[PDB]
Parts: structure tokens; C-alpha cells; sequence
């Protein structure tokens, strides 16, 4: 069948396989960092260049993939740590939205909380617009920052964080496995029809913003993923 | 909350930690060979040692967990590479059988297929008195050997494969990730209610069998695990 | 390498993962409390419910660990604050000693002061008949109460230890940094050869006693536990 | 008692509390990366400004110290991942050896590996010429980076190491505890007399070095000292 899968242990600004946009900037330790600390409302996305097949229209088929990456989120003096990272799913030809405001948009959507796209979210803020809830919390987000399902989480900052990602075509179940510092783990699921929601092609990403006094650190430290479409 | 986490990178018979049944044997290099090569209907089965709490009688919750673990099955000269691994969760008192004709029942149900457990099978001989599909194939099973649900798979002699199992309580989802030698990866899931089927207490472990002509080499080579019970 | 390792936040009865023995009992906060301040000459202990492997007589290699703790003694109105904490490792079969009389034995030893165990304490009453310091301290005892070697110390009521214990397999040495309250940190360092005074088989845990008039609240706040034994 | 103590979350150049010497570097992230991976035979020193005071003259007494750190090492491409960082203890005035050609010297010693130093050093390439042992490393260095002792280790690519080090002033024994990233923990201790190998008045830091075609990613993440000293 049709396999796409790439492994990144760090990263590096230059490389053809991945898209920058915003504020996004590889540091020299190998992390992306998404967002700009001294910029306000910053935005930073960094996809995977390859535009990937979750699903053929001539089969039905819908794709079913793995994916882990770790991430980091630290505070900065003088600072609300806002807003979060998210990973998402969306049209090959997905960019930040014109006049994006950052903050809890996580730069995906537009101010009423509207996008085209899906993913799991780590959110450090509680935004009320988006019915928020009113702790950190890690949501399924579809077409939307107004999460479809969410639960408590707890984001430390300087900790480093782990997490694997199951999608089963069959069950159309996206479940998420969210390993915390110190080794506890949180886990959510949802159902998810990708092929009723987005595209034939479609790009992978992270990204992430702040607002005017909520700034805090955003690294993608790695990345491996690996999708699979039977083509028959 | 209440974690348990272990990572097994080598065994080593004398480890407290791991309680050995059956044709159990440690290789030289760490690594655990099910099955006994010169015996017929041989089982071998290897449990951690501590029995988890999966759910609490007194809150009613199910804890979460993510485990990953690697196997390898090699053909042997003459004998029909059968009859597989399993991956089970059962009750702190489970032993193999009594009478166990090994084979089709992976060591871990009687004659009709029937048993107390849980867990996702590696099946690479289709025995027909258990309704196994005509190819290879990766199954949950639910107190039966006659899976509830099957998707093809394809075993390699001599290639190492990567599982990945995730289970979050919320939605009582079993999600299982295969990734094949050729990177390929084979997913499947399956709603489980543990609570349901399984006591407050149970054993994680592995299981593999043989008959009088099917036989191969069973090698469980890692294995990491980590469970959390919201406590409140 | 052969991995033990835990972490405890919170604790909840109920958890297989651990042993009680004597009047412990979990408070609602999560917290151990391990005497009753009811009962004459109580004594409670919680253990680690799986034995560790500190030493191979295969290899004759000894285990490291790392572990550290926190705990928290204090006053109740009519009884003098007695008589402290030990944390100790005792053989897998360690019980409660028959007849104990609480007190100065801390529930590891009989009435002369004996026992078969390692461990440091924390003392906070002066027992001239286990030849006692005249002031509270810490202390590393070996098989008696009657410490092999101590440091003063103050146990401030109502306030917060941290300890962090260190045990070199290749210098046989235990070194114990205690964190006081108002910052200050104590150290007591001794080699103790556990290949020599334990058997292969052990199990970790906590102590507690109090005799007629002398009583007060002994809390285990948090637990982190990891050693490694060379496998080679 | 004399007690001094800070915890870094953090570090951000700018911030008088700590010294740079070398081409050391603050990162966005509030990381501290030690050595530049463009120049050759790179030295990046950070030291906590205010001179701790571990002994007295005038009572004889030495200071007892608690220190934990978090370190990250990883590899670029085309460069042998040399040469490590050492934890180090040196007289106030301290300062990178002139002519320093940093490599295995670790920018601490001369050529011939001599120093007035002593610290812990996390040795990822073998120098014959200073007698290392074949394969990565920690050990403790007096005055010289020929270890006193050492014991195997292994550096691993990306991942985040923690540190705990011990000094008890009473039996002058270091000890130290490297807490790998799949869990495995490395103990060493060694007897060191900082009485006599060191001033009145030191400072602590950290350092790192590369050569022309040995060259990685030393990262410095977090740090907490508390020492005591009896003033009596
Ligand atoms: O505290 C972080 C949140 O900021 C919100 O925006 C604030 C902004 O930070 C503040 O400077 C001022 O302009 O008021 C704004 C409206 O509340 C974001 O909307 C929110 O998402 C957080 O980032
Ligand atoms: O071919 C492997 C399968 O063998 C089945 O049992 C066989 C047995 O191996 C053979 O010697 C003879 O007795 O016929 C039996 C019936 O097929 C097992 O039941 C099956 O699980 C496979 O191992
Ligand atoms: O006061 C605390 C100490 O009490 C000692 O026992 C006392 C006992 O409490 C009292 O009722 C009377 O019987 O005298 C005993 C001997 O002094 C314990 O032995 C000592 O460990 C402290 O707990
Ligand atoms: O592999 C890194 C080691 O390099 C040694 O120095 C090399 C140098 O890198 C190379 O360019 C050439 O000059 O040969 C030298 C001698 O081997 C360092 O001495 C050693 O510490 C490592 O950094
Ligand atoms: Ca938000
Ligand atoms: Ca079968
Ligand atoms: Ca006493
Ligand atoms: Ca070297
Ligand atoms: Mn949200
Ligand atoms: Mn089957
Ligand atoms: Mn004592
Ligand atoms: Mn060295």
C-alpha cells in the first residue's frame, strides 16, 4: 500500500522537507521554536513540505497513521504562558490566516474560532470565546478551536513532553497518549471522520501563538510519522 | 493519580519483576524465547511480576495506559510457523490451562477457545474451530480465541515488529498500532470495557504456542508500559 | 541493565504497589500517616510491594539507587513528639517485630535495639538505652538503632523535609543530603556493604513508632525510587 | 551556619548573577549552550558569579554541598560528538587555560591535562592521551582530566540527563547520580579533600569543549546549589 513516513530528531532551517511560516525559527540546538517572544499576536507554523494522501476517492479509503513527538513549554518573565501548541491536519495549501490575532486562534482560525483543519491541542489558556475550559486541557479540535471533546491536563513549565498519536481508519478513531514529566500519562479519544472533513491531500504541522501579554516558549524538539492507505 | 510504569530493554531470568510460565526461556542476549522447539503443544507465557489496578470499586474509574513492546517470530526447519504471540491482560491468579493442547488456543484459553482475558493476538496459523480468517492477522480477543474483531496482517520470519497499544478509559477505546519491517504500519481498534470483562486487579503479559507440527521461534525483545488511575 | 523504578505524589490505599503493616492508614490529602495517635506502642510501616534485587550471587555485582523523599512530623497536644522516621531495607520477608514496644525501636527493632535491616532515621527523641545523642538526628543504622554513626539535627513541627539518598555499589558508600525547612542541608555519608548484610532480595520502606506518652503525627508526603543493578 | 543557595529555571544572559567565559551562548529557550559549533577547537565556561566560601581557616570546617543539574548533549552531522561537560569547582579567579586547545582538556586543562580544579565530567570521546577509558564516561577529576575514577556511561543524542551530586564534608565523599533518559541511574563516588585541594573561596560551573572535527551540542538546562557550611 501507499506509505508516507519521515523521522526528524532535530531540525534545521534550510531543509526542503519542511514549510516555515510565521515566526517559526530553528535554534541551534536542533528545536523549532514556534512563536517570536519580543512580536505581539505572534504565529509560527512549521508543516511537513509533503503533502500527504489520507484518503482516495476512487477506493474510500481512508488512511491510518502513527505519530509521536515531543515537545517543550516554558515560561517567560513578566508573561501569562499562553496559548499553546497544536498538531494539525489541513488542506495542502494551508497558511496562516490573513489578520490572524494569534492568541487562543492558535494560529489555525480565524477570531470566531473557525478553520479548515483537525488536531489535538494543548492549550495553557482558558479563552471563554472558545468555551474553554477552565483549566489547561488537551482537546480534539475540528474545524475549530471550540474543542469537541477536551480533558484536564496540567503543562509544566521546562518539562519536556511525549506524545503518540493512533488514527484507525476502520473505527475512524483518533486516541492520544500524552506522557507528562513525571510519568504520569493522559490519554483522549474521538471519532473522527477525516475523509468527511478534509481533503484528499492534506499537510501535517504543529503551530502556535501568543497575544499582547500572553507569551510563553514553544518547541517542537521531535517528530516521527508514518501513514499507511491501502490502495486496493 | 496512581502510575505504574515499567521498560523492559533485556530480561534476565532471576528478576523479580517477571514472573516466567511454562517453556519460558532467557536468550544470552536478554532477549525472551516463548516457546519450547523440541516440545509438542508447548506454552510459555511472561507476566509482570505486580498486579495493577486497571479501575476502582470505590470511584468507578478505569485507568488509562500506553504500553510498547517488540517481537520477532522466526521459521524453524520443519515445522508450520504457528502458532503465534498474544499480548493479555487476565486475572492476578492466571496460570496456563490446565490441559493446555497449546496450538490455536496461544496459551492462554481451554479446548473451545474459551478463557478469562483480554488482549491482541499475533495469529499466524488460521485454525477454523476458532473462526480465524484464511490469512495472518492481528485480533483483540475478549475471552475467546475467536476474535471479535480481525484485520490481515503479515508475519515475517526474522523481522522485528513495534507495537504500539493505547487504551484510554474515557472511551473505553483499545487502539493498536503494528509497524512492519517494511515500515508499513497495520492498526486496529476495538471499544473494550475492562471494568466489564476484568477484576479490579490484573496481570499484563505475553503468551505464545505451538502444536506437534506447528512450530517457530516466539522472541519478545522490549517492553514499556505505563498506566495512571484518576484517584479522586 | 536490571531497572527497578517508582514515583509516588499521592498515596491511595488500595494500590498493589504497596505494603501496610502496623496502624498505618492514607489520609484523604493523599498522604501517609503512619502511626495512631490512639494506640500505646503503635507502630506502622509501608514497603514497596515488590522485592528489589540489591545483589546477584551470580554476578556478585551490587545495585545503586537514587532515591528521595519527603515527610513531615508534627506535634499533638499531651504527648512528647516521639520518636521519629526511619527509612529502611529490610529482607522480603521483614514483618513487624513480634512484641514490639514501639518507641526507640522506630518498628524495626526489638527491645535491645536489634534487627535485621539498613536504614537511616530520623530520630526525635534521645534513648540513652540505644546510646541515644542528647538531641534529635539523623542517623545510619546497620542491623540496631543504636546508629553506626550520627548528625544532629533539628525536627521542626508542622515543616517539610526533602531527603535524597545515594547508594555508590562500587564504594559501597550511602550518602543522605536532608533539606530542612528554613533551607540549611544536613549530610551523613557511611559504607555499608548491603552485599554483606542483606540478602539478594530486599524491600524498601518507612517506619514509624511511638510508645505510652510519647506520640505525634509521622506523614510520608512523597516517594521517587530508582536502582540499577549491572546486569554483566 | 553559612548557607548559600540559588535555583536556575532558566538562564538568560543579561543576569549578573552568573559569568560567561568562552563562546558560551543563551539560547532563546533559556538554555546555555557551552561550545560554538562553527568555531574550531571551541571552550564555553558558565560559572555562578558570588564565590561560595566551602571552607574556613578559621575554624577548620568545610561546607556540605547539594547540587542537581539538567544537561543535553546531541549530534550534528559531519562531526564526531566530542568531547563532553564537566561539572567543575575552581578558585575565584578562574579563567579558561591560555592557549587553551579545548578538545579533550574540556577547557579546563592544559595540554598535558593538568588544572586547578575538580569536578565531575561527562566524557563522550576517549583521549589516549589522557588515559581514558575506551568508551563514554563519567569521572571525577582532582586537579587533572586523568579521572581519579571513572565508570562507564553512554551519551545519548538529544536526550535530557539529570544530575545529583553529594558532597559530605564530614567523610569528604563526592557522590554523584546520573539519572539516564530510560531511567537506568550510573553512581560514583570518590574521597576528595577540598580542603586541600581548593581556596577558602570558589565557584562553581560549568564547562565544555570541542576540537576541529570533534564538535556537538552541550546544553545546560536547569540548576539548583544549596551548601552549608558550620560556622562554629
Ligand atoms: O493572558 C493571555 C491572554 O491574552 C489575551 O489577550 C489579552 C492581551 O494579552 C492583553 O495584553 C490585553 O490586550 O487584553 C487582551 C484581551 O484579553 C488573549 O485573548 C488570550 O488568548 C491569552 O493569550
Ligand atoms: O500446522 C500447525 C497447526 O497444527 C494444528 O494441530 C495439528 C498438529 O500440529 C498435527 O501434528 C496433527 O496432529 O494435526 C493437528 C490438527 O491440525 C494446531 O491445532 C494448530 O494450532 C496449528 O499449530
Ligand atoms: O516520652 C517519650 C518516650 O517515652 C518512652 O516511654 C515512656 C512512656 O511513654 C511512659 O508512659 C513511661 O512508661 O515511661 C516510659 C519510659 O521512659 C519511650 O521508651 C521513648 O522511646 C519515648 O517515646
Ligand atoms: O574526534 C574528535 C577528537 O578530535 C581530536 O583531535 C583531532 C581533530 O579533531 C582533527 O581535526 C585532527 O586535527 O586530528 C586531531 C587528532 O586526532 C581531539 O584531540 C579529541 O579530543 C576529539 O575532539
Ligand atoms: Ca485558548
Ligand atoms: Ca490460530
Ligand atoms: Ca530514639
Ligand atoms: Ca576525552
Ligand atoms: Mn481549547
Ligand atoms: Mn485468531
Ligand atoms: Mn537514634
Ligand atoms: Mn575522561
Amino acid at each position: 500500500a501507499e506509505t508516507v513516513s519521515f523521522n526528524f530528531n532535530s531540525f534545521s532551517e534550510g531543509n526542503p522537507a519542511i514549510n516555515f511560516q510565521g515566526d517559526v525559527t530553528v535554534l541551534s540546538n536542533g528545536n523549532i521554536q514556534l512563536t517570536n517572544l519580543n512580536k505581539v499576536n505572534s504565529v509560527g507554523r512549521v508543516l511537513y513540505a509533503m503533502p500527504v494522501r489520507i484518503w482516495s476517492s476512487a477506493t474510500g479509503n481512508v488512511a491510518s497513521f502513527l505519530t509521536s513527538f515531543s515537545f517543550e513549554m516554558k515560561d517567560i518573565k513578566d508573561y501569562d504562558p499562553a496559548d499553546g501548541i497544536i498538531f494539525f491536519i489541513a488542506p495542502e495549501d494551508t497558511q496562516i490566516p490573513a489578520g490572524s490575532i494569534g492568541g487562543g486562534t492558535l494560529g489555525v482560525s480565524d477570531t470566531k474560532g473557525a478553520g479548515h483543519f483537525v488536531g489535538v491541542e494543548f492549550d495553557t489558556y482558558s479563552n471563554s470565546e472558545y468555551n474553554d475550559p477552565p483549566t489547561d486541557h488537551v482537546g480534539i479540535d475540528v474545524n475549530s478551536v471550540d474543542s469537541v471533546k477536551t480533558v484536564p491536563w496540567n503543562s509544566v513549565s521546562g518539562a519536556v513532553v511525549k506524545v503518540t498519536v493512533i488514527y484507525d481508519s476502520s473505527t475512524k478513531t483518533l486516541s492520544v497518549a500524552v506522557t507528562n514529566d513525571n510519568g504520569d500519562i493522559t490519554t483522549i479519544a474521538q471519532v473522527v471522520d477525516l475523509k468527511a472533513k478534509l481533503p484528499e491531500r492534506v499537510k501535517f504541522g504543529f503551530s502556535a501563538s501568543g497575544s499582547l501579554g500572553g507569551r510563553q516558549i514553544h518547541l517542537i524538539r521531535s517528530w516521527s510519522f508514518t501513514s499507511t492507505l491501502i490502495t486496493t
